[PDB]
């Protein structure tokens, strides 16, 4: 199909980068440039935040009720469901993710807006919520207002979904925003610009700057009229954006991925659990923030599990994303390809065993394809064990004791997610409690519902997006307390 | 009487600074070194966090229930009420604040712990709160666990109260902590160490390092095993601590004070409001984070308000804090004294009018005493208008329009509090909504109840302490979602 030429979406209309630079979009499956995106620069950020600030000042969006903004949200969700086919295809060719996965993404963005429409609606009538004071002299309630203009910065692994994880709560709260999506996957996001016009979003309420991290994002976060930054990306980058935000004591939420464990005890149906473990580390082509990329399996089932494991993954149709039956596409880019490949090299070099994969597929001669990979004979000292690979690469180690599974699981600087498998539920509760982590899956891995709070701890960052926590990141919690006594304070003397 | 010659509180017992350095405590009223406090250094921070981390690992505090910790809280509150007299004294000589104010502080710390004892109790049964998912296949709830070891850093303007604003929620949540109080007011806080032993707090659950900001606090915030920082202080310092915390993507709450407006409309009994305006800017000797230090009064009552104003403040007994009837003490320190004085000089120099005070009192010949000060003929360009003075110094400007009051009030980079006076309540609501601020007082100024969320926006920082928000800053909000179907995910092929 025809990717589209598209431009910068600023103040409801399409604008050209002030420096007129652009960058390639590239099919991960063909290595071929299949198109073009604007390359926003600091000067574009300036006009964008200005539009956003102006839009915020209008008595047209921000001081509006939640129920009012919920209709635009509900409408956006509807529009997306309508142009479904169109989005899911664009997302498959831009991301390199299996077409079947992309269908889920797009259903999920629709569903996300609809959940936050609800949130915005519940925002009303949280307003002026009373707080009880001791005195009778004073009365007090809470207002929940938009913080103002917010910068949203998202990753390429679920282009539109990750972006709406930010857009939906931001808009629900009454903020205006500047979105800067990954330079590795901007098309659906740019295409979102039209959707806004089609649903009648006031101009400047959502602005979309595509471009490189350093050129477009950095200026977004350091801008003096952006009140809050919502960042999702690597921990290394997180640190950078938080330091920049610190200059202006600007609030920040950081979702930074990790090195999440999946611990499997003896008492499990090793055929399903095996299916998850594959899901937890290979799906989305291994590019999952919460990827359960470290398997801690009991020595008991150790061999067998791993056997069925290699069998199942051996079972995965690695092909071009559009090809029917495709359960695994190419990684996002040449750079990522190289990085993942190097992680593999230095893992051999460090003395681990590539008990499957670790190489290009075979049937695929072009495109950034990499075979689901299982590596064993692991030391907790090796790089592969500590570093997030963000490719289809799984590490295996075994354990004797329960609290050795525990110690071994918590043995990272990261702390995003974890998955524990066992039919002994009193054992499951005990493990979920002990995991130094923000999300614990019990007898599954990766299911992420918009109803539930989502974020990490430790190097994985802080703050919770989604659920009933999402909208809160974009609000000014305002206390108002008034004197109803009409008597003098009586502290001083007249 | 004699002060409290203490040492550092670490792991339940009194330890000496590893570098054995100490610093003077000084009565603001006598300029006289009346004592001595330990001067913690980075090496002390090391042993302190270690104690804290160990204490957190003990199945003795952190994995305990909220109701269990609530008793230590309730006990601490009791002990403080018991040793009331002793604390309020020590506070008065350490802070230079009027004895009557100190009295209040100490009642407030007691009350604060009790409120958070309640919070910790409510924490239970929020545990495993269910979140409803669409699919029947999955069940989900939320756990609320302590983040781990937290560093708490507080200011001198309410030595123990400001510290318990952090200690109480931290302990209620199940965290262990290292407290680093201001070097300008550490005695009560050091004395709190004993209270803990007396109520049986496990060792290492609360540690207290006194010392200088750069020597004791900086190492506390940059330490690799401190999971979260709660900071209250100047915006300039806030920026530094957040930049440091960014190194390790460490969560942070920042309460940074401001330049809060008090806007008074024509329709008010200008004797009651006048008393507040004095309270809002001169109480605590002008050293209030939320100090309503900018008066925007309607030209109508302008003259007369200001008249009764000068009259009232002219009526304020400025004397030694212990002297009965004392409504105004010395500022905290020589350095603060100098800073406040300079603000006055450069305000003269910039062309403002010192319509009262601006100088040392007469009857007081020693001690850091400064007259309640009223300054007029203000330009929004002058330093006195923008910069937080943190002394008993009030600026006055007048307004014609309502939305001129509004524009003029929002005319700062800060955004902590604001106070609006008017018997027209429809007008009040309108103004409270428009104020770019975190707390809006209606027909009063400064009343801060532990029941209500407290914090700022803009340069005043972010996050809310106290109320139902307080405890939240010290929790890991953990999602747990489990598969109850027993069926295969069914995404791949066996
Ligand atoms: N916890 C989560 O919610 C979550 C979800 C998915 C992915 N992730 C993480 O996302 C990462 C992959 O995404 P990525 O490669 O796009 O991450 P990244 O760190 O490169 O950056 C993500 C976004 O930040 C922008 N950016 C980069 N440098 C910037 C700078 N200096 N200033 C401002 N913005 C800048 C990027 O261009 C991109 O839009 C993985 O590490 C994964 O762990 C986290
Ligand atoms: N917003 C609020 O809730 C609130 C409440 C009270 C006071 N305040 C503000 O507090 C300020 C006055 O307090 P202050 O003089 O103590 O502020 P400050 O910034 O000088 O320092 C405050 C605390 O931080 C420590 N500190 C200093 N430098 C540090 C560093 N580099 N790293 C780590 N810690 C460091 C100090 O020792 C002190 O204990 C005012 O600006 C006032 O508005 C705000
Ligand atoms: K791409
Ligand atoms: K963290
Ligand atoms: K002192
Ligand atoms: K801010």
């Amino acid at each position: 199909f025809p990717i589209p030429a598209r431009q910068l979406f600023i103040d409801g209309e399409w604008r050209e980068p002030i420096k007129k630079n652009r960058i390639p979009v590239i099919n991960p499956s063909t290595e071929e440039i299949i198109g073009d995106i604007p390359a926003a620069t600091a000067e574009d950020v300036e006009v964008a935040v200005v539009a956003a600030r102006r839009a915020f000042r209008r008595n047209n969006w921000s001081a509006t009720s939640g129920a009012h903004r919920a209709t635009y949200l509900r409408a956006i969700a509807a529009k997306i469901t309508e142009k479904k086919d169109h989005f899911v295809k664009l997302e498959t060719i831009d991301s390199g993710k299996p077409f079947d996965e992309a269908v889920l993404d797009i259903d999920d963005v629709a569903s996300c807006f609809e959940y936050f429409a609800g949130q915005a609606e519940a925002l009303d009538g949280k307003q002026k919520a009373p707080v009880t004071l001791p005195m009778e002299r004073f009365k007090s309630h809470v207002l929940r207002q938009p913080l103002g203009v917010v910068g949203l910065i998202s990753p390429w692994n679920y282009p539109l979904l990750m972006a709406t994880w930010k857009i939906a709560p931001a808009l629900a709260a009454g903020c205006t925003a500047v979105l800067k999506p990954s330079e590795l996957a901007s098309v659906t996001c740019l295409e979102f610009g039209e959707v806004c016009n089609e649903v009648g979003l006031p101009p400047g309420v959502l602005n979309i700057l595509t471009g490189l991290g350093p050129d477009a994002g950095a200026p977004l976060v350091s801008h003096p009229d952006v009140d809050k930054i919502a960042f999702t990306g690597s921990s290394a980058t997180g640190s950078k954006v938080m330091a920049s935000a610190a200059q202006l004591v600007k609030p920040v939420t950081l979702e930074l991925g990790g090195k999440s464990p999946i611990v499997v005890f003896e008492d499990v149906d090793i055929d399903k659990v095996v299916e998850w473990t594959i899901f937890g580390c290979f799906w989305t082509n291994g590019q999952i923030c919460s990827a359960t990329s470290r398997l801690l399996v009991h020595e008991s089932i150790a061999a067998e599990f791993v056997d069925k494991l290699v069998k199942w993954t051996k079972n995965i149709k690695i092909s071009d994303p559009f090809e029917e039956g495709c359960r695994l596409g190419p990684v996002i880019s040449k750079g990522q390809y190289d990085k993942i490949m190097k992680f593999i090299s230095t893992a051999k070099s460090e003395g681990a065993t590539i008990l499957y994969g670790g190489s290009r597929p075979e049937h695929l001669k072009k495109g950034y394809y990499i075979e689901p990979t299982i590596v064993t004979d692991i030391s907790t000292s090796m790089q592969i064990w500590k570093e997030e690979v963000f490719g289809p690469v799984l590490c295996v180690k075994t354990f004797s004791s329960e609290d050795e599974a525990i110690a071994l699981a918590n043995d990272t600087e990261y702390g995003l997610a974890a998955a524990v498998f066992s039919n002994d539920l009193e054992r499951c509760e005990r493990i979920t409690k002990a995991l130094e982590v923000g999300a614990v899956w019990v007898n599954c891995s990766q299911p992420c519902f918009v109803q539930a709070p989502w974020g990490g701890i430790k190097r994985s960052g802080f703050g919770r997006e989604l659920g009933e926590w999402g909208i809160q990141n974009y609000l000014n919690i305002k206390q108002v307390t008034q004197d109803i006594s009409d008597e003098p304070w009586g502290w001083y003397k007249s």
